[PDB]
RNA sequence: AUUGAAAGUUCUGUUUCGAAGAAAACCCGCCUCAGAUU
């Protein structure tokens, strides 16, 4: 085996836990596809947060 | 350079079509700004 570690390090994107409130929400939205011969429904989760992330790179 | 090193759960879809808060009803019946002055 041969190995080579990545030169760029990235971490998870998590909203800031600042103060006593978490500024993030998550709701479910309902969507329909229209057809002329019914015999057509799906749901998707949407969010809105305040994200923060940090990274490292070694150009040397 | 660490049971570490390499990995997108991603692509495609209308909550649409139609339906007058409408008809009836007096705010109204009585009252002085009046007597004195070059």
């Amino acid at each position: 085996p041969v190995r080579r570690t990545s030169r760029i390090k990235l971490g998870y994107m998590i909203p800031a836990l600042r103060g006593d409130e978490i500024p993030a929400q998550l709701e479910a939205q309902f969507h329909v596809r229209f057809s002329n011969k019914p015999v057509a429904i799906f749901n998707v989760e949407v969010s809105s947060a305040l994200y923060t992330f940090s990274f490292e790179l070694d150009e040397d």
